[PDB]
């Protein structure tokens, strides 16, 4: 039955965490987070899927996902983190794909995990030089594009939390750049507007 | 439901404000204050929206707003506060323009937290420079031109409004001015009102 | 045939302005019309030139640099926004001297638009520091040297602005320096000074 | 009959493109692009060769080239793309040589398409640091040279489209080395403007 076989995937997570957050190492732990979140992804592709399963999932999802951010925003090296950070992103995606949405609840739990995501991503990556910062932050909206192509729903929510992320990318970005040279201003501000420009337009082509 | 989403989100915004309040450091609850307007502006994106939600998500928003004035005014570098409000108060007018207004008491309390913040910007700005103090004055007077677009209503009042605190910006401008040579009068005098000219110009080809 | 390939490329422009207008941030709406000015200028290359296409050409060219100043004029830092007018500048002349010159109105016109480049270029330039006004002064001269090399026709006109627009720089560079101490006067004064009859003494060289 | 073959060829390569442009990963979605655009110059090398055809493949050619360079800006490690996009022009190159040009609209197709070419190489190199940029600066010039050689014409367009991109290639090569002291600015300068000289010549040299 599989609502067992939910519960018993829930239990084994949870002593999964509990354990790991036990380590004193803080890179060994961000390391078994994602590999735990890998082992997730496969056991629900393992799991049958249906109705009542399916919250589950979502659920235990969220919590390994919020653990490992709040274990990355504990210690380490920016970059590693950052790095990491994308790499469990994309499986997150990929396990939201397999599982699929059809409660609201679900959607609102995804779309908090995404919000606190790109916070966290934004105030780790603060701390790079120039070129190290326009490369995560493309890949964070490149990311940013395919999670939101990947959770279906009504179309409103989608296009105000873009503009919202979007918006907030633009600000950081502002705000790193104003401790540089005025040549330097010109290259990188059109660089970033040219992405989130087509990005947008990628988006907007897409829902309607 | 949507009702009961909007008073938890209205509570969890109170100890919120309540719990930062309590801090000691200044610095540290001004920036706490903003991050809080941020994720409350993340908040209402989600909320579903309606009539009964509507003036509910904005007194929270003007509560949070008037706190993070009243404790800006307290103490601090005075153009890392003026920035700071700049940032909140765009803020501000993204969570209105979310929001929308319908009713009047809504419009009257958005006109009264405008105020509020024009009044206490210039109060702040009066102890700058001459080059950051026209700097900041431009990039208000920019502001209110921004926030005097989103929200809608009576074009009556939303003239007169706008030329009052103009008024109130070329007087704190004049005040300023008066204590240095002749010669910085015209070049800043100049410069000042081209700008307010430009922007009411603006305002009267947008509200016909 | 000519005249219809210029109709259609003045028509894809206005609905390129009006598009690039709509946007609501300032910056993206100067780098959008730097980018238009410079397909425009590629556009030109390509359209077959003779008599009647002529005048199409530098009404749709005027159009945009004037958008472009007013756009310019609204919002935005001081320098970035000196360095863009630079460069959109040096494609407006390039424009103009690929797409030729014989009637007087045209050369009106274009006359008109350097007198409000200028204007625009000095109003904008005012409220930087000595060694930034210097640098951009001596840019829009030597600009200034080249446009007037660039559109031919009667040479007293060509006296007699360029003249005035010399005055024009002198007196703006005058009232900011009349601001600082009496030892800056002699340096930053004679290096104008010398700048600009090095500047008359070529062009009336070349003139004659 | 050569016609009904580029019907049908054109049907087969629309067919792909809607193919490929399907798949998620974009590196996949280049990478299949430019096997695409080796597999139509090998169509056209066996298509029978006459008026009516040639158009038809000009056509398909710039609709594949176009595709890629779409999808080259969404997304990659940029000097990966450049390479790719280096490869694929001068495959471009090739397959436009093969054809053969014969009416005005398939020049115009093929400048637009290089001038396009010319503007996404050098926003998307622009991100590179200094020996990067100077190396695909330097072959973006060889390759300009190589197709201004390839595609005959009317000198008087072949002259000035040439020097609008070397004049594009210099400013941003410019605006690039501002971020870099002075001593850099004299060895790199010095560098690109004897190569652009000499390509400049031998053109010139060339075309009379
Ligand atoms: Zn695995
Ligand atoms: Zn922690
Ligand atoms: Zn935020
Ligand atoms: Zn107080
Ligand atoms: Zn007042
Ligand atoms: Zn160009
Ligand atoms: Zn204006
Ligand atoms: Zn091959
Ligand atoms: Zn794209």
């Amino acid at each position: 039955n599989p609502l067992e076989l939910a519960l018993e995937l829930k239990e084994k997570v949870e002593k999964a965490i509990k354990e790991i957050l036990e380590n004193p190492n803080i890179e060994t732990r961000i390391l078994r987070l994602k590999e735990l979140l890998d082992e997730v992804l496969h056991a629900i592709a393992l799991i049958p899927q249906n109705e009542e399963t399916r919250p589950i999932l979502v659920r235990v999802v969220v919590e390994v996902m919020e653990a490992l951010l709040h274990a990355v925003l504990d210690g380490g090296e920016p970059l590693l983190n950052l790095k990491v950070l994308l790499e469990a992103f994309k499986t997150f995606i990929a396990a939201l794909k397999t599982i699929g949405f059809s409660t609201e609840e679900e959607r609102l739990e995804a779309y908090r995990v995404l919000t606190l995501f790109v916070h966290t991503f934004i105030f780790i990556s603060r701390t790079l030089n120039l070129e190290e910062f326009l490369k995560v932050l493309l890949e964070l909206i490149e990311l940013l594009e395919e999670f939101f192509l990947a959770v279906p729903g009504p179309p409103e929510q989608r296009r105000v939390l873009f503009e919202s992320l979007l918006q907030d990318i633009l600000n950081t970005f502002k705000k790193k750049l104003k401790l540089y040279p005025v040549e330097a201003q010109i290259l990188y501000l059109e660089i970033i507007l040219e992405k989130v420009e087509d990005v947008r337009k990628h988006f907007f082509e897409k829902y309607f």
